RNA sequence: GUCUAAGAC
RNA sequence: GUCUAAGAC
């Protein structure tokens, strides 16, 4: 059994599909990277630690690169023009049962479901109004 | 036009559906709260600010309460035994077009899609392995 | 659903009713204005926030114009002589359930009901006696 | 006659009706309370004062209690779990006619009428949107 | 209804039309932007505040960008060569009727109508003479 | 050719149009006034200068009289209660070609076009909502 | 503006 | 009043 495997990060039907694969798991930090130049790859990292007596804290991080070619002195390199950085911290008390957790996951999914306020605002360079 | 409206945070088919509604929008912070006792409600807040010359930063926060009744001195009150706290920060360079943004949203959705590593780990009081 | 719709403030059985419609929503402070010059209009504003860690607080303000010997569309000074100001503040503990709130609303309705000492005193330029 | 009479504050259709009665006028503040122990009674107070040289100001307060029985020192006492507080201040110019004042009363009644936005929001534990 | 809707800012007869849409209302400032990267978008903002005791003041701003692609560090980024800035402040007395306000709108429209002196001068890079 | 000619500021389809004609040109500041007492007239002024080394700046000012309950030719005080003031400032970089300027004009026309959120809000003594 | 509410900060 | 523009001098 293992959940440290590759998965589809960006789903574009069956074409542009961005897949991210296990890269490293040093120091309690699982890391996934998409293929090709590390310089233009997507990155996802995750780690759980016992943040206190009653809480466990998850720290998920995602990097979305803007793929581009950099030319300097006539030498070109695959780079990322810039990167968008996602960073989330989820705290869960140790009293939470598996059902409680499933619910927390559903809340996260609903928050980002297509059509709801937050994803729509983000997807359009907008805020709330 | 408005995206500051109510939406379904937790989708339980058509039954246990947790809906969250606009509560307040003071100081650039949009806030949504589910119904009934504020003390046991779900809360979602969001805000975007220009974090620097080239970046806009979104700050989404979600609270999932563990509903319970507190009895003290024979007086009972609707409370939350505890709360799970989600907190995310998303940074997006001003060069990102609407397409770039749609992609960032899809990455967030894929990250939490059912069956993928992170949501499965969370939903089971587990980490990565 | 969406409660920021126009409603009837002063009801005179259809003929000569005073309808007030949404006119502003800056900072989450909902505002309703009648179809008049801002100086002679009926204004209603409402907003909610968590005043303390234990209570939420609704703040409602109403402005009613003096109609006797009024000159529609004219410049009437001093403004203090032609306008009445109503300022309501409802503090509700966070333990109040939807039902508890329905009761609180019913109480406010009874307070101002036709025939009761309070409204009948105001309508007669009187106090209690 | 005398307008300092008892009236029904919460109408639950003849049964469960919270009625309130005159209970004090000391210091120019008319008070009404329900038939309970002072510790868990509904309370309504009213006072008018000539605030400015050209204004009169009514100050009205209502207290809605959440009745509970509490065990203090092994002994049960009738008490209030919490109280909701309505506080209104109405400023009317002296130039206002009785007809002008009736308008103010009708506006306050329409404001709280069943189905209109504000009472709807309050009863649903939400804001206006 | 809601007047916070998208509208076409630059009409190039159905094709090449710059349309602008709601994108933010944080802090009482309504914002609209075109569908570009924040770095090269058209932007329109509006806010009303009760400046004096007898005035209301609208503050409107429009930003027209000269889109260009710039090579920074050997990488191409969508940027604006320069921006043109329109800034208008309108002060209306509270005694103004809706009919009085329509007059203000009609005057602003006539001011900028095709062929009239001012737009003619601006479009020709000249002064009035 | 010579743009300092009289034009129509407020158009009501011929019947009751408000034409404004040149009335002053001191210091290159072109001025247009309607056929009224300077206190009740419609005034328009315009001037251009190089605000900085990079931009030129048009400064337009419009004054619109309050007509409701107005007394043609009378002395109406306070002046602040009977006049609305519009103050436009257009900053245009020195790189803007005639075309670039034609676009900027088109944008201003769209902003104030009939039916769009901005003019329709002003004409209704409203803000955005 | 707040609250523990005709009196408190 | 200026600008590099809801925030700067």
């Amino acid at each position: 059994a293992s959940n440290f495997t590759q998965f589809v990060l960006v789903d574009n039907g069956g074409t542009g599909d961005v897949t991210v694969a296990p890269s490293n798991f040093a120091n309690g930090v699982a890391e996934w990277i998409s293929s090709n130049s590390r310089s233009q790859a997507y990155k996802v990292t995750c780690s759980v630690r016992q943040s206190s007596a009653q809480n466990r804290k998850y720290t998920i991080k995602v990097e979305v690169p803007k793929v581009a070619t950099q030319t300097v002195g006539g030498v070109e390199l695959p780079v990322a023009a810039w990167r968008s950085y996602l960073s989330m911290k989820l705290t869960i008390p140790i009293f939470a049962t598996n059902s409680d957790c499933e619910l927390i996951v559903k809340a996260m999914q609903g928050l980002l479901k297509d059509g709801n306020p937050i994803p729509s605002a983000i997807a359009a360079n907008s805020g709330i109004y």
